[PDB]
């Protein structure tokens, strides 16, 4: 059985003392990723950079509205920095197609190369 409910998951995380860990542990337990991230119409011929002013998905990505892929925005809670600043809100986020089932998890787990603007491990081809 069990019917599933996005709001159940978001409620659980929103009211957790550590929402990021709550979501991470929930996924690790086999939980269904947060759905309904807002997928954009785009050419799929963009730069493939992680977080952009307009959609920039390449052939191997999807572009989504940034806030819809942000755990803190989606939970309607303050962001984890003194300023309360969200890097995603008002922007567009590119998610590799293999991970597009869980954009919120993807943005939580991953980091952007400050040099090339691509996701580390998913686009950055800078020398190591
Ligand atoms: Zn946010
Ligand atoms: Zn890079």
């Amino acid at each position: 059985h069990h019917h599933h409910h996005n709001s159940t998951v978001l409620s659980f995380c929103a009211f957790a003392v550590d929402p990021a860990k709550a979501y991470k542990d929930y996924l690790a337990s086999g939980g269904q990723p947060i759905t309904n991230c807002v997928k954009m119409l785009c050419t799929h011929t963009g730069t493939g950079q992680a977080i952009t002013v307009t959609p920039e998905a390449n052939m191997d990505q999807e572009s989504f509205g940034g806030a819809s892929c942000c755990l803190y925005c989606r939970c309607h809670i303050d962001h984890p920095n003194p300023k309360g600043f969200c890097d995603l809100k008002g922007k567009y986020v590119q998610i590799p197609t293999t991970c597009a089932n869980d954009p919120v998890g993807f943005t939580l787990r991953n980091t952007v190369c400050t040099v090339c603007g691509m996701w580390k491990g998913y686009g950055c081809s800078c020398d190591q």
